[PDB]
C-alpha cells in the first residue's frame, strides 16, 4: 500500500525529468528538433504503465533511509533514480517489441508500429538509455553512491541483454525444436532477461542511496529478488496467452514467436506422445488456427490451474526466503514488493 | 605513419579482448550460448575495418604519455580503451545499417542482413555497447581516470544518438522536402552524428589516460577535432556515391534514403530552377533509374571537382586550427590523424 501513497509525487516528477532532459537544448539550439523527438519518445514510452519498478526505488528509499535524512533534495534524487529505472525499462521494451513482433503495449500501439516511426525506434531506444546516465550525472554526480549507481545500471543492462540473447537464441523463427525448451534453460533465461532489472535493480539502487553497499547485504537481497523475478516472468508468460487483454494492455505473441515460455515448458513435461506431436506441428507459426490449437492443448492439460497452484507455492517459497534473507533490511521492503506482484 | 607501427600489437590484442569478455561464462555456464553469440557478434562486427579510431587512442597515448610511464600494463589498458572505441563504433554501425537499409559494410553483408540474424541484431548492438563498460571496469577500475572514461564514452554515445536522431528526422522516408537540406542543418547533423565519437572521443580518451583532464585543454582539442570530423563526414557522403565500391566496402544508400548529404546540399546551392525540379522528382526513391538521374545531375554540376577543392581548402583550414590550438599537445597527434583522413 506504500506504493499508492508515493505514486503521485513520483509521477509528478516526470514533468521535471522531461524539463531537465530538454534543457540541454537551450544551450544547443541546433539540436532542438532532436530534443523535441526525445520528448515525444519519452512521453510515449515512459508514460502509460504502472511505474512499479521506479516506485520500488522510492518506496525502498523511504524505508531504508532514516527520516532525518529524507530531505527535499534526497527525495528528489530518489524520484530521479526511480525514473532512471523506468527509462531502462522503456529502452528494453521498445527494442523487445520490435524483436518480438509485438502489436500493442500499455494499451497503445507499439512505438515502432506507429506510422512514421518504424526502425528509427532503434535509435529512440538508444536515446532513452542515454538519458539514464544524463540524469544520474545531473542529480547524483556529487553523491558518494554515484559510481555505484552508474555501474549498477550498466551491469543490469548487460545482464538483461545476455538474457534477451538467450531468449532470442532459444526461439529461432520458423525453426521449431521443442527439445530446447527445458526447465533449466527457462530458469536461466528469465533470471537474466527479467529478474535483474525488474527486481534486483530497483532495490539495489535504493540500498546504494541508503549507503548500504556491502557485498553480503546485496547478495542476500538478490537471493530474494531473483526468485521473485522468476515468478514474475512466469506470470508474464501465463498472461501472454491467458491474461485479460483489457488488463495486460498487450497482445501475446509467445506461441507465434516460438518462445521458451513457462507454458510450453509445462506442456512438454505433461504432454503425451500424441499431444507432443500436436504441439510440434502448431508451435512457432503465425497461423491463428495453429496458435488456437496450442492454446486448446494447454487448456486440456489444465495449465491455468497449474499456474494458480504454482503461484501459491511460489508465494510461500518467496516468503520463506524473506524470513531467511531480509535481515538486516526491513521485511516490509520485500513484503510490499511481493504484495504488488502476487495478485 | 605511427599508425602502421602500432596496428599489429593493437589488432593482436583483440584475441585477449574476446577472451576476457568470454571468460564471464566460466563462472556462469548457463549463459554459455549467449556468450557464444557475443563472440560471433564481436568477430563479425568488430573485425574487418581499418581500426583507425581505436588506433588513434593508442597512437595518442604513446605521444602524450611519457615513455617511463608506458609500462606493459599501461599499454594493455591503452589497447583496451582503443578497442572500446571500436566497439562503440560497431554498436552504432550495426544499428545504423538497419536504419539506413544498407546492404554491405567492410566488404561483407551487413550483420542484420545475414540469414538468421535479422532484427535480433538490435540486441546484438546493445551487447556490444555493454562490452565497452565491462572492459573499462575490468582493465581501468583502479585508474584515476576511470570515471572520466566512463562519462566520456556515455556522453559521446548520447551526442552520437542526438546526431542520428537529426540525421533520421531530416530524412523522412517517402517524404521529399529539399527545403530542409540546408548547410546549417548539415553541419549540426555531422557534428553530432560523427565528429564527437570518431574524432574527439579517441583523442579525449588518450588525454584522460595521460592525466590531461583540464577543461581548457579538452576544449582546444575539440576545436580541431570537431572540424576534422565535419570534413570526414563530408568525405563519407561524397564516397557514398562517387567512391570506389571495392575500396569503401559498402553500398551507398544516401539518395534512396532521402538523406541530407553534403552532395544534395551542394546540389541545391548550385541548381537552376529546372535542375532543382529534377532533383525533387528523383530524390528519396528506390528506383535505380531515379537514383541514376540524381547522380547525373551531380556530375553535371561538377560536384566531384567541388569536393576535391573543398578537401584542399578544408585541409588548409584544419592545419591552421592546429597551429592555433594544438599547444600544449604535440602537433604530431593531430597531424598523424589528419594524414590518415586526407588521402
Ligand atoms: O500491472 C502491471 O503493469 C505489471 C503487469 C503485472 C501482472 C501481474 C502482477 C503485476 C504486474 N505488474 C506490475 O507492475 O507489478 C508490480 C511490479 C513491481 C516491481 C517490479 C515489477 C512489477
Ligand atoms: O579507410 C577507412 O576504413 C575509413 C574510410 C575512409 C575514407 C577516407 C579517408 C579515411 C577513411 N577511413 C579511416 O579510417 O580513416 C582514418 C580515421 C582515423 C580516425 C577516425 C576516423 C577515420
Ligand atoms: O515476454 P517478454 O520477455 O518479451 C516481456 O516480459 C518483456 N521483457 C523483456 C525482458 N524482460 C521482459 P513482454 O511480455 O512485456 O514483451
Ligand atoms: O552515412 P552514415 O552517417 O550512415 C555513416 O557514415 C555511419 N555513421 C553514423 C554516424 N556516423 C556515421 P555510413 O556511411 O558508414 O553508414
Ligand atoms: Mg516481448
Ligand atoms: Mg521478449
Ligand atoms: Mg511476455
Ligand atoms: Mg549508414
Ligand atoms: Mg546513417
Ligand atoms: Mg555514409
Amino acid at each position: 500500500d506504500v506504493y499508492a501513497q508515493e505514486k503521485q509525487d513520483f509521477v509528478q516528477h516526470f514533468s521535471q525529468i522531461v524539463r531537465v532532459l530538454t534543457e540541454d537544448e537551450m544551450g544547443h539550439p541546433e539540436i532542438g528538433d532532436a530534443i523535441a523527438r526525445l520528448k515525444e519518445v519519452l512521453e510515449y514510452n515512459a508514460i502509460g504503465g504502472k511505474y512499479n519498478r521506479g516506485l520500488t526505488v522510492v518506496v525502498a528509499f523511504r524505508e531504508l533511509v532514516e527520516p532525518r535524512k529524507q530531505d527535499a533534495d534526497s527525495l528528489q534524487r530518489a524520484w530521479t533514480v526511480g525514473w532512471c529505472v523506468e527509462l531502462l525499462q522503456a529502452f528494453f521494451l521498445v527494442a523487445d517489441d520490435i524483436m518480438d513482433s509485438s502489436l500493442t503495449r500499455r494499451g497503445q500501439i507499439c512505438w515502432y508500429q506507429k506510422p512514421g516511426v518504424g526502425l528509427d525506434a532503434i535509435n529512440d531506444a538508444n536515446l532513452l538509455e542515454a538519458c539514464i546516465y544524463r540524469l544520474l550525472k545531473l542529480y547524483c554526480r556529487e553523491q558518494p553512491y554515484y559510481l555505484n549507481l552508474i555501474e549498477l545500471f550498466l551491469q543490469s543492462s548487460y545482464q538483461t541483454e545476455i538474457g534477451q540473447t538467450l531468449d532470442l537464441l532459444t526461439a529461432p523463427q520458423g525453426n521449431v525444436d521443442l527439445v530446447r525448451f527445458t526447465e533449466k534453460r527457462y530458469k536461466s533465461i528469465v533470471k537474466y532477461k527479467t529478474a535483474f532489472y525488474s527486481f534486483y535493480l530497483p532495490i539495489a539502487a535504493a540500498m546504494y542511496m541508503a549507503g548500504i553497499d556491502g557485498e553480503k547485504e546485496h547478495a542476500n537481497a538478490k537471493k530474494i529478488l531473483l526468485e521473485m523475478g522468476e515468478f514474475f516472468q512466469i506470470q508474464d508468460d501465463y498472461l501472454d496467452l491467458f491474461g485479460d487483454p483489457s488488463v495486460t494492455g498487450k497482445i501475446g505473441t509467445d506461441i507465434q514467436d516460438n518462445k521458451c515460455s513457462w507454458l510450453v515448458v509445462q506442456c512438454l513435461q505433461r504432454a503425451t506422445p500424441e499431444q507432443y506431436q500436436i504441439l510440434k506441428e502448431n508451435y512457432g507459426q503465425k497461423e491463428a488456427e495453429k496458435v488456437a490449437r496450442v492454446k486448446a492443448l494447454y487448456e486440456e492439460l489444465d495449465l491455468p490451474a497449474v499456474f494458480l497452484q504454482y503461484e501459491e507455492d511460489s508465494y510461500s517459497h518467496i516468503m520463506a526466503l524473506i524470513e531467511q534473507y531480509a535481515a538486516p533490511l526491513p521485511p516490509a521492503v520485500f513484503l510490499g514488493l511481493a504484495r504488488k506482484i502476487y495478485k
